[PDB]
């Protein structure tokens, strides 16, 4: 129903935002290893 | 040096954001599994 659909959408959003932050974290860690 | 210090700060910021989003993910999953 509507309530489940709303929650499922919110879950998809949060998962996508986490994936993006994790890519950023990996990139920043790579950089950290590239400076003095 | 300063470049490492800057990257370490950004890494702290990103981690805090991830941790908060992971808690939300858990809460939402819980609700759906409570159906």
């Amino acid at each position: 129903g509507p309530a489940m659909e709303a929650l499922e959408l919110e879950l998809e959003e949060v998962e996508s935002q986490i994936r993006a932050l994790v890519v950023r974290r990996s990139r920043l860690r790579e950089r950290l290893l590239a400076v003095p």
